[PDB]
This record gives C-alpha cells, structure tokens and sequence, in this order.
C-alpha cells in the first residue's frame, strides 16, 4: 500500500568534482508548444498565436554591446528605485498542453508531466534544509502527473521585469529525455525573449552575490537548474543597492556562466554541508530519484485502487509514498 525508502546513499560524483563544460539535465530537450494566457479573456493563445513578451530593445542592445547607447538610455534603467510603488490555474494549462502533445509521447517510456517548479523542487531536496511533499498521479495511460499537496523582495522582482520588458502570461512546453525509460513534459513560464538573439531570457532580481554564503549558493544552484532544464535560455540579473533599492547593475549570463560561478577548482576549496551545492551531484540525484519514483509509483499502482499518491522526501532524503484518496482531486 505505502512505501518508505532511504535514498541518502544515492550514487553520485565527488562533492569536489569539477568539470569545465556544464552537464545537461535532459537530452534532446525541445519546445513543443508555447502559449500566452490572456487572463481576463480566459483564453489560451497557442503557438503562432501567442504573444511573446519582448525584452526592450535598448536592453537587448545593452546585452549585445555590453554598454548603453547613451547616458539617457542608461538612466532609464540604472539608478531606478525598484521599490517605487510598492504600496499597491497553471495545472489547467498543463493538462491542455498534455492533451495537445500526447499522441507524440514516446510510448516506450514513462513520461512525467509537470510544471517546471516541481521538477526543480525535487532536484533541490539534498540542497535544502526543508523537506518536500507533492502529489503524483499515475494516469491510465501509465504516465505520471505531478501536482501539489517576502512581499518586498518579491515586488522588486516584478518591478524589474516591468522595467526591462515591453494580466497575461507566456508558457513554454518542452519535452526532454531523462532516461532510456524516462521522459519529461514540462511547463515553464518564460519572462521574455531577447529579440536580437531569439533566446528566451530569464530575469532575476538580486543583491550582489556574497558567494560562500549558503543562501546565494542555493539561489545560484536553483537558477542553474531552472534554466538548464530548458532547451534554450539565458539570464539577465538586475543587481540592486541593498540600501536604496536602486538598480545598480544589469548582467547577462549564459548557462555556462552560472555553472562556472558554482563549479570552480577554487570555489570547491571551502568544505560544505549540502554536497557543496555541486551541480553534478544535483544532476546525479536527478537521475536517481526519478528512476526510483518511476519504478515504485508504477509498482504500487498495479496493486492499488488509487491512481494518486502522496510523495514525500525527508531532510534525510528518505522517500515516502502512500496512496491518496480516490475520492479527491487536487486542482
Ligand atoms: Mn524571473
């Protein structure tokens, strides 16, 4: 019926393992659909009908040249108080995306279907001091659906996207292979596209990184997982004055960049406690739980009345899989 399993002794490389070119989490990863969600209209505008959020041209210009067109331009961004004006369902889209691409799912593999948020959450377990909980339903088609069950730092983030981009949300549905027996159909919200480079660009707000500070090592590792799960994607980070909240610097990064930042022969000098936040360890952990999960959820299902399961993971990486009520749906 249920199941407990220790996953702390999962195969993985050395915490100190360094390698030059960042690894990849999914192979043959490609976007298979995309869509803008017009909220007031309760509409989904698929693919060629979707309105991609465009990164302002000045910014694209700045990213390319590595300098602003002129002082005026620069002052339209740098120095702006990302605080000014602070005093003021996703599972539905996924299910439509699954319905539109299903006939294209490889029938020889198990496909986990989920919003990017959850895949990231799972890869992070061993790097967090908090635990994990989620629902995983084994659909009649034998695939698996994953679902669920600081106002100011948050606002500066929307404020920054607003300042850099030209009510409505844009989703990218990608497909990638994990195993010889496992694929992922992931839904992810793109912040924007860099028009000059035809590359999604993930906007992040932050205070200058105090590396060697666990909080930032986490953020940087999560950032890496977040973009490295997509087929194409870059980052743009707005660094702000920890005091004024003024946007001090705009810095663009490729996945390689974020990777290097957290995988040096030098950085791995200080001893760690979370596998030193090593992207490769993360990658190994990735390969391990999903194999574990796919196997057991499949096994338990054949012997149960419930297609849905409560999946939990200890701070000790101990997996717990008990069946959920067959008379309840998580929307
Ligand atoms: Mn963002």
């Amino acid at each position: 019926g249920s199941l407990v399993l220790s996953c702390k002794k999962f195969p993985h490389v050395s915490v100190n393992y360094v390698v030059d070119k960042t690894p990849k989490l999914l192979t043959d990863c490609k976007e298979v659909h995309n869509c803008s969600y017009i909220i007031n209209d309760a509409t989904l505008l698929w693919n060629e009908a979707s309105r991609k959020p465009r990164l302002r041209p000045e910014v694209c210009t700045y990213i390319k040249d590595s300098k602003w067109e002129n002082k005026a331009v620069k002052d339209s961004f740098i120095g702006i108080d990302l605080t000014k004006g602070y005093d003021d369902n996703s599972l539905v889209i996924l299910k439509e995306a699954y319905q539109r691409y299903e006939k294209t799912l490889n029938p020889e593999k198990t496909t986990f279907v989920s919003l990017r948020h959850h895949i990231i959450d799972i890869i992070m377990c061993p790097f967090l001091d908090e635990p994990l909980s989620l629902l995983m339903t084994v659909q009649p088609d034998k695939n698996i659906l994953i679902s669920v069950d600081n106002k100011k730092i948050c606002y500066t983030g929307f404020a920054l996207e607003d300042l850099l981009i030209e009510h409505e949300l844009y989703y990218s549905i990608v497909h990638g292979s994990l195993n010889d027996e496992i694929d992922l159909l992931i839904q992810a919200e793109m912040d924007s596209i860099n028009t000059l480079t035809d590359t999604y660009t993930e906007i992040k707000s932050s205070v200058h990184f105090k590396l060697g500070n666990t909080y930032h090592r986490r953020k940087l590792l999560r950032m890496w997982i977040q973009t490295n799960l997509l087929p194409k994607s870059d980052l743009l980070i707005g660094f702000r004055n920890s005091y004024s909240n003024e946007l001090e610097q705009l810095k663009a990064y490729k996945i390689q960049d974020i990777y290097h930042k957290i995988n040096n022969s030098s950085i791995v000098g200080k001893p760690g406690k979370f596998y030193k936040f090593n992207p490769n360890v993360a990658n190994d952990w990735f390969q391990h739980i999903f194999q574990v999960l796919k196997q057991n959820l499949l096994l338990l299902s054949q012997e149960s009345t419930s297609t849905t399961f409560k999946v939990q993971i200890d701070t000790n990486l101990t997996l717990s899989i008990s069946p959920a009520s067959q008379f309840v749906t998580a929307l």
